[PDB]
């Protein structure tokens, strides 16, 4: 089985994330114009998808991690990734 | 197995999109800024990707439904979804 | 079994990219207001994600191609496509 990935881009430098689900584990890479480096997304799931979007200069992210039929959503908002209110009865 | 999503976003409060494959069947889920609630799309497929644009205030969806090596796309433009005049030859 | 799509798009016309991995390979098809049609992108994959971002009226365009736990980036801006410093830790 392959990994799968998701990603997202903001500005024009631009800023890149892009997120991979490795057998149940998601993990992040993260561009901001000098080199690639380890970001500090790191939650369980076996599929992933993101949005995001800008006010003003302040990025904001949304990735959404599945196992089973549970999606769990995780926010980015400046200041660490917290759980969102994301549900889905599936 | 585990479900598949995909996600989309547009403005600044944001209102977001998050489309899920399920057993077949693709289901939608929506934020506008106060609160999460079923959305209008509901479509068979597999697999699932999604991308959308503003034209002024107004959104624009295009969402990717694939089964085997099929893949329809599905419009919004403001009332309905429709099916596009998307083609692969796969 | 069923074929994964990613999708992108950028202006107000809008430019449509929809990439589709089927059987280790992934192939493009592009839509600018006039019809759909097969673009330049061949690479090999399993699993497929896309990001894009325009400077000016210039599009940049990163796909992230996935096999095992392997993942290439190509870049498109504005000739050619060319392989991206992306590298991971899988
Ligand atoms: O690259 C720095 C960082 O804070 O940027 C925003 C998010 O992508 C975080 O996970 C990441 O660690
Ligand atoms: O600030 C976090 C939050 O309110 O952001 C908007 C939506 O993503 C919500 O699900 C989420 O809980
Ligand atoms: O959130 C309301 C709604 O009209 O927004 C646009 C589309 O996502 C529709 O499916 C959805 O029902
Ligand atoms: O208005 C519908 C439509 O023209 O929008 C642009 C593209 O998504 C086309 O495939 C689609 O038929
Ligand atoms: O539509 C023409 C084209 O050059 O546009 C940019 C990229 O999507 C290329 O693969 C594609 O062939
Ligand atoms: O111009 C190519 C490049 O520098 O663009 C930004 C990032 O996508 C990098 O991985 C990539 O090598």
């Amino acid at each position: 089985s392959s990994v799968q990935t998701a990603a997202t881009s903001w500005g024009t430098v631009p800023s890149i994330r892009v997120y991979t689900a490795n057998n149940g584990k998601i993990t992040e890479r993260c561009w901001d114009g000098k080199g690639w480096y380890t970001g500090a997304f790191n939650e369980p799931g076996h599929n992933v998808s993101v949005t995001s979007w800008l006010v003003g200069s302040a990025i904001h992210i949304r990735v959404y991690a599945s196992t089973g039929t549970t999606t769990t959503e995780w926010c980015w908002d400046g200041n660490g990734w917290t759980k969102g209110a994301y549900t889905a009865t599936n």
